[PDB]
């Protein structure tokens, strides 16, 4: 008859914190191609590239020289999250009652 | 009879802190082609580059010289989130009562 | 008939943390091609290229030289999340009542 | 008549700490290619590269010539996650009633 | 008539700590094809490359030269955790009453 979710019935002096998919300080990288492609009957003839493609459906001489340098790719870098002092919380209570 | 979410029922000094899908501080990157790509009997013939591209249908020299650099890619950087001091709170709460 | 998830019933000076899911400096990279392709009866001819690529149908010659670098590939690095002092927390609580 | 999930019955100087699927300081890389592909009927053809490829459906003379370095790969690196002193705590909690 | 997960009954100067899945500065790399492909009556023709290839259907001659380095694979480098004090905790509680 008092049912309830993440709060606070008939209580005295109490807290409640409650993180969820809580990010803090991160550094999240997604390269993707598909994420929810849904196909019916239907004929495809996609392509991707990423750095240096040389495509053709009909040739006599294909050359590619890479010489200097073909860098590609999803990265994700958390350097210095927290330097010197200083604090990263979460969900964080309390009932500092001193005397 | 007292149904009740994330609240604060017949109660006295108290708190309630609910942070849901909090981003502080993130470097999100998302470098996608297709995210909700839905086809019905239709026929497609797409293609994405993110480079250096030497595309055809018919040919009879293609030459692709990379003499110096091709870069790409998703990159995500979180650096120095917190320098110093200073705090990245989140759903926080106290009912200090010092006396 | 006092159903309740995470909060507080009939109680004095409590405290409540919960942290779901929460990521705190952490370097996410998801690199991925399908993620929740569906193909009904769908004639498909994809290709995706991360790098360098040299694709025909039909050809003579194909020459391909890398003489520098061809550098790819998902990262993800987490680098010094924490330098000197300073804290990441998540679901803290405390009722401290010193006297 | 008192069901409860993790929160905090008729209780006194309680605390109650919950931390469930919490990445803290993690570096996470996951490169995949299928991640719920799901086909009915379809023909398909797809492919991928991550690196140097020479690809055709019908050739002569076919030369690849990696004089260089060709880098890839799924990479995940934690390094120096905590440096001096400085915490990464979860599900924390405590009752300190110093007296 | 008190059934409860993990909270705290009808208690005094309890704590409760509950640490599930936490990763804290961990490296997970994870490079994978297929993590849920379902085919149902479906000819299919993929492949994967993860360095240097020379593909072809038909052809006369092929020659790979890999002269320089080709390295690929899927790497997990957990570096310097914890470097001078500072500590990693998880699922932590105490009742300190110090008298």
């Amino acid at each position: 008859m008092d049912v309830f979710m993440k709060g606070l019935s008939k209580a005295k002096e109490g807290v409640v914190a409650a993180a969820e998919k809580t990010k803090q300080g991160v550094a999240e990288a997604a390269g993707k191609t598909k994420e929810g492609v849904l196909y019916v009957g239907s004929k495809t003839k996609e392509g991707v590239v990423h750095g240096v493609a040389t495509v053709a459906e009909k040739t006599k001489e294909q050359v590619t020289n890479v010489g200097g340098a073909v860098v590609t790719g999803v990265t994700a870098v958390a350097q210095k999250t927290v330097e010197g002092a200083g604090s990263i919380a979460a969900a964080t209570g309390f009932v500092k009652k001193d005397q």
